[PDB]
């Protein structure tokens, strides 16, 4: 089957580290620290890794019941899966699909419906991933709320995220540094690998969004390596890889011209010819397109 | 020429296209009592998108632009912008920018704002009443309910995401009415671009819907969202574009793992499926089953009941 990638614009497809659009591509240097993101992870043939699912409005939602701490504003809830059925600490992931792969605080409403009436209730709330509470590989985590007594016991109850805060400027989230899953508990496992460019005058090219900023003075950039609508497109087509690079071009149909092109890596990110941060100048209807498989000591024509 | 195919995600891998939820089931249902003419989740098998449809679930019901005060009140007027915050277009032929809410209802969820010189942020509970006079995004506008009458700042960025429904009285579940559109602008002028209404035509057909249940978050709330196509079969059409070779594909829902067919039912070409049932039915299907294309036939093909 041969491979290929989505014709689909960037602004059309959705970040796969947080449910909302791409708005823009950059590049730039990370030889200081470490890519590891667990979500929006996949192989160019289809295999999901790290804590990588399917839709984009799934990730850092959250499921279960909740138990109030003490008679404060804050609650825990116990962990479900998106259809309310099991999570399985002992399969082989790092943290149940879709968890935040940030340390940051992440607000959003908390809802619920009392089954027996219907009737239903929703709160402000964030989930502090840096929190020794944030344990999802354990099946739980804590949200501080705006209520100290409106949620209920063994309700189905709904984290929906929004956005981030901060508090000290931009000094968090840290997209780049994952959570500890099982808090004090344990260390991380089952992690997607760190990505990085290996051959010389190379960079790692990310799909950008920003998160809208709920409270204070947020560090609001989120990269991802693949579009959410790729890690799909993988998964269902499941081309095999012929070899470990597939050169795409970025090519704007207005002209049929060349933009600029890249290495999309079997292992699933994408590596561009430049050095320094830049952000991209494309076209409205600019779009990726897989020409051939090459080797990773493929010279890329500047970006 | 283009061999038409539709995904082979399952049900609840895939994502409702008329609010950013995931799907939990198929459902049929009697359709008589309604006009079923959502505007979202609405494409052709051959990937023309229609009403106010558009690419990702994840701008579903979500607005963005600048915000004011409503007098001296907790309401704020947002002045609509595009999704990459350039100004909207009002003379754009579709009933209202795409995204835009398709149904009667209350959607709550946060209006956050940033300060774009200091890069200070906020956040509020607000919802948007889809059947006020105020809603008229078609005309740039549209009016929040918000928990503060003083935070929100002129001339700053601001987005609403949406979570999920609201309901007030003693009728319980009279509202949110998935099937009764929105005046896009309001009294002022009947809405415009529509795609068309659907319906089942053929004795002893439905139509078969793609459901979710909407957050609840206040009152009693009727939580079901029915859309005519995952979003992500929309996604697949528009790029795609294969050539449709008759008015209808037949499609049969498969178990992968006996390679039995469970039903099979009836995508028309302008995007929507019937089934043979008559009555409400929560469709019993294994979570791995799949829908596959097995055939292009016309709109009286009779097919084997559900
Ligand atoms: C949880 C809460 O009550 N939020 C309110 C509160 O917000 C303040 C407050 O949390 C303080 C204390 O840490 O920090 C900020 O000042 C925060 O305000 C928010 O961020 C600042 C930088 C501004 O952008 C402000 O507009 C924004 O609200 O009080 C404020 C009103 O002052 C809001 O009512 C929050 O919702
Ligand atoms: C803004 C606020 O203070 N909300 C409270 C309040 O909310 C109520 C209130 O808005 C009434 C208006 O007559 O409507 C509901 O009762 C609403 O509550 C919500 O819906 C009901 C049916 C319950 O499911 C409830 O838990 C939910 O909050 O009062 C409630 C307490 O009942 C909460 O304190 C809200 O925060």
């Amino acid at each position: 089957k041969p491979f290929t990638v989505p014709i689909l614009t960037v602004e059309e497809m959705s970040n796969s580290r947080f449910p909302i659009p791409l708005e823009k591509l950059y590049t730039g240097p990370s030889s200081a620290f470490v890519v590891q993101p667990q979500n929006g992870r996949c192989t160019t043939d289809g295999v999901l890794l790290g804590t990588t699912q399917l839709s984009a409005v799934n990730i850092c939602n959250f499921r279960g019941d909740v138990t109030r701490v003490g008679i404060s504003h804050d609650y825990t809830m116990n962990l479900v899966s998106q259809n309310w059925n099991n999570y399985d600490p002992t399969e082989e992931i790092p943290a149940p699909l879709g968890t935040p792969d940030f340390v940051g605080k992440i607000q959003g409403l908390l809802t619920q419906t009392t089954r027996a009436d219907g009737s239903t209730r929703a709160h402000k709330a964030t989930v502090s991933t840096g929190s020794v509470h944030f344990t999802p590989k354990l099946g739980s985590v804590q949200f501080t709320t705006d209520t100290n007594n409106d949620f209920q016991t063994g309700q189905n109850t709904k984290f929906t995220p929004v956005g981030v805060i901060q508090d000290g400027h931009q000094n968090e989230p840290q997209q780049w540094v994952l959570p500890n899953y099982s808090g004090t508990s344990g260390h991380n496992v089952h992690l997607a690998p760190a990505v990085a460019p290996t051959f010389p005058g190379e960079q790692l090219l990310f799909f950008r969004s920003t998160m809208p900023g709920c409270s204070g003075y947020p560090n609001m950039n989120l990269d991802c390596l693949l579009p959410q609508e790729w890690v799909s497109h993988f998964y269902q087509e499941a081309a095999p890889a012929q070899s470990d690079v597939a050169l795409l071009r970025f090519v704007n149909p207005d002209t049929g011209r060349v933009l600029f092109e890249c290495k999309l890596h079997k292992s699933g990110y994408i590596t561009v010819a430049h050095t320094g941060p830049y952000d991209l100048v494309i076209p409205p209807n600019g779009y990726f397109r897989f020409d051939s498989w090459v080797n990773q000591f493929y010279t890329l024509a500047p970006m």
